């Protein structure tokens, strides 16, 4: 079944990773901890769902996960909060990145679209990092505006490759879409996920959930346009029908788990 | 006077490029600051691209070389964070730097592989590199040559190759590198041996060791003089880059003369300087540190020195057996 092909991708892209961190002289610590990036190496999966050949798919997957831990590292290389070495943190997320720009460019129909695809919204997306961090939401309205940036347009851009180095046929606008509103869906999970782990502070959102300052229906209201905006996207032809139960899984998972959490 | 011109422009090309480039994105006047005082870091894409024969292409490279050198160095500030500047905005300026510095490198390549190719082949090396060289303090010149070799010379050797590589015809491209490799080294040194005063910054590693007896002047020197003419070789090299000559020059003997003074003494490296003369029969052997009064006598140079006590010798050697220190004292005398 597919389950059983997800499961399958999750575990390569885990070792494709966790390999690359241990060769370049990631200790123990920092390999369990990209090992512990459970969504991030999924994603990848339901990215290249729209991909043809098993081989080049599973090639483009790891790629990409290796792109996506890494400026996953570089993130907690800036909140400094993990307790990891600083150095190994920016050197294994240096080498983690320059491995994908190198095979996700020998994937690629055309190398060129790989670069142009990384800086055509760089700004926006770091500018929207630093804009991010740099002022707590107030709001849904304005939560909802830093997560096109740290979590749409950051995911967005990996559905834009995993397009483009996707072979033939692949809508390149529709996979866009589907990583830009898969994206904000689990975005907004993991706000509503607390781990415990140290100084970790209650998530934006479900600070305002709680404070009263974003009303309960609302957010139910975003997470149902999520929904509607990603399975439009999977399905327009092609289609990734496969991807319908998955948009569904974790919808559903934040309406039915992760709110009650949080009324207020 | 007209070279120096081409550089200083260049310079301020690369730190415009960068400075409104960071600005862009959205780091605050503080790291727009910072970017601009990293001057050497933006005008050595200058002399990386001096094989260029076309004018707009080294423009471009240049400022492209610039990009990513001043994003690499965020990064190292990154994981330092000694700098008192926001890490998210060095985390945030530093990617959308080295994304920009990709797309403009690969608009300009020969081939469009060879710049991750070049990013890629010595990554680890590069990566797990910069990882030894912060856990653990160098304590011999060896040590530190090694630890250098990595954060120096393959650092700047990958922007070299770039250079080559998005530099049109022309390019011998392992020359370029070769320049960069010993060039680096050089002012990798110069760095270290040069201090600051900002925060909580250590003296450099090699000038503690070379404060500490762990590592001998004359060995610094002659190590300075190994790059100095690696450097020179790469730069001769067809169809070559004559330009760079005095440029090492420049840099090698800045380290000489005014830095590694810092560092050592009233006697620089080697042994002191003697003069041996015949003198009654006898073999003489004077350190120049006890040459009194010194004279010429057609090409014959006459002196006088303390010979222990009040007692004062004389003696008189041909100006070819003569060490330059004594034919000095000749000037400030006479
Ligand atoms: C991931 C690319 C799209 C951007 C959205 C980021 C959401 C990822 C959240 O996933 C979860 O993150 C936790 C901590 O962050 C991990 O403890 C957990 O194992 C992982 O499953
Ligand atoms: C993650 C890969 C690491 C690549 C980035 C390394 C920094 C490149 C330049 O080195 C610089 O050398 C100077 C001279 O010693 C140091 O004063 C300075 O701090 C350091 O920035
Ligand atoms: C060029 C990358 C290769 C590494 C070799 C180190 C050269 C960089 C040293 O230059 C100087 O660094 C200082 C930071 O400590 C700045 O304050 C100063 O203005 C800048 O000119
Ligand atoms: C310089 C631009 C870098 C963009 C950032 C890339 C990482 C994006 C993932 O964001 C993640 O969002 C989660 C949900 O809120 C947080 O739990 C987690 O801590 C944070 O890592």
């Amino acid at each position: 079944d597919d389950d059983d092909k997800m499961l399958a991708a999750e575990a390569a892209n885990r070792d494709h990773v966790t390999r690359c961190v241990a060769q370049t002289g990631g200790s123990p610590d920092l390999v369990a901890h990209t090992a512990a990036l459970r969504l991030y190496l999924r994603v990848p999966h339901f990215l290249t769902e729209w991909t043809t050949d098993p081989d080049r798919r599973a090639a483009v997957s790891r790629a990409l996960a290796l792109d996506i831990v890494s400026m996953k590292l570089l993130d907690d290389l800036m909140d400094d909060d993990t307790g990891l070495d600083r150095v190994e943190l920016a050197c294994v997320c240096l080498r983690l990145h320059l491995r994908a720009l190198h095979e996700l460019e020998s994937l690629a129909r055309d190398p060129k679209a790989v670069t142009d695809i990384l800086e055509q919204d760089a700004v926006h997306l770091c500018g929207g990092q630093i804009r991010t961090k740099r002022s707590r939401a107030t709001n849904l309205r304005e939560w909802r505006a830093h997560a096109s940036t740290y979590g749409s347009t950051f995911l967005g851009r990996y559905g834009a490759l995993a397009a483009a180095c996707g072979g033939e046929g692949q809508p390149a606008d529709s996979v866009r879409e589907f990583a830009e509103a898969f994206a904000m869906t689990i975005t907004m999970a993991d706000d509503l996920t607390d781990y415990d782990r140290n100084g970790e502070r209650d998530g934006n959102l479900a600070h305002l959930m709680r404070t009263g300052a974003v009303a309960g229906q609302d957010v139910v209201d975003l997470l149902e346009e999520l929904r509607g905006r990603a399975l439009a996207a999977v399905a327009a032809p092609p289609g990734a029908p496969g991807l319908v139960p998955v948009v569904h899984l974790y919808t559903d998972d934040v309406l039915v788990r992760l709110l009650p959490r949080h009324l207020g």
